[PDB]
């Protein structure tokens, strides 16, 4: 019912995430302030798991200085037995927010886009490619989006719809994250991801890599947004827009 880390006591309001050897709790400290604590049980864990968990805290810790669109890490306790990570708690994950919304304020959708670009840009400048970017991986906190993780440990959970063609064709570059950001932006403008409607999964992966399968970009008022989506959703990573290009794009600048 309570969690201690580097002395201090947090009371559990509830569990919010799960996977493999870990749990995430929404939590209060003694001044009744809210945090997310991640718990990782290490007693039964492979060295490939441990290394991933160590790499994650190292990276999360270094990236704090670089951008406020990365989740804050206040403190952590690491032992042969466990990890506790005390991190900022958000209002809601972007996936659960998207399922509520009847529709999105176009100026809200742009503001989020910017936030996602700045987060992912920051991890790219430290030589990290997330590779598994879904809306679940972003947090709304003070009307801004913050990236939650780095693709370095991958157990945690609150689809194959966000998968770039080249990750499937590989029997990966930063351009891989542009595809998935493109799928999230497409979801935010059309109320679906591009291959949402394809029903079975084997048939989805066929669509994602098949050149003859054209994606539909319906006419919308925001001609720029349409351009961002068509550039993010090119199957050829080499012909696909980069993050530094995306930040110079009229959609975020004009
Ligand atoms: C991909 O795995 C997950 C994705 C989204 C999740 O949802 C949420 C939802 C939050 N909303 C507050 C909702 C509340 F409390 F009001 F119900 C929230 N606040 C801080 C963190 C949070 C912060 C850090 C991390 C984390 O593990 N980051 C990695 C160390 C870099 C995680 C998984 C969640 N989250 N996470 C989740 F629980 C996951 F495990």
């Amino acid at each position: 019912e309570c969690i201690s880390v580097k002395g201090r006591i947090y009371s559990i309001l509830k569990q919010i995430g799960s996977g493999g050897s870990s749990k995430v709790f929404q939590v209060l400290n003694e001044k009744k302030q809210i945090y997310a604590i991640k718990y990782v049980n290490l007693e039964e864990a492979d060295n490939q798991t441990l290394d991933s968990y160590r790499n994650e805290i190292a990276y999360l810790n270094k990236l704090q200085q670089h951008s406020d669109k990365i989740i804050r890490l206040y403190d952590y306790e690491i032992t042969d037995q466990y990890i506790y990570m005390v991190m900022e708690c958000g209002n809601i994950d972007l996936n659960s927010w998207l399922k509520k919304k009847k529709s999105i304020d176009p100026w809200e959708r742009k503001s989020y886009w910017k936030n996602m670009l700045e987060a992912v840009h920051t991890i790219h400048q430290h030589g990290i490619v997330h590779s598994d970017l879904k809306p679940a991986n972003f947090l709304i906190v003070d009307g801004m989006l913050k990236l939650i993780d780095f693709g370095i440990a991958n157990q945690m959970q609150p689809t194959v719809n966000y998968m770039p063609p080249e990750a499937i064709k590989d029997m990966i570059s930063p351009k891989s994250d542009v595809w998935s950001l493109g799928c999230i932006l497409y979801y935010m403008t059309y109320g679906k991801t591009p291959f949402q409607q394809i029903i079975n999964q084997i048939s989805k992966l066929h669509a994602i890599i098949d050149p003859n399968h054209e994606i539909e970009f319906p006419d919308i008022p925001e001609k720029d947004l349409q351009d961002v989506l068509k550039c993010c959703l090119k199957r050829d990573p080499k012909q696909r827009i980069s993050i530094p290009e995306l930040l110079a794009h009229p959609y975020v600048q004009i």
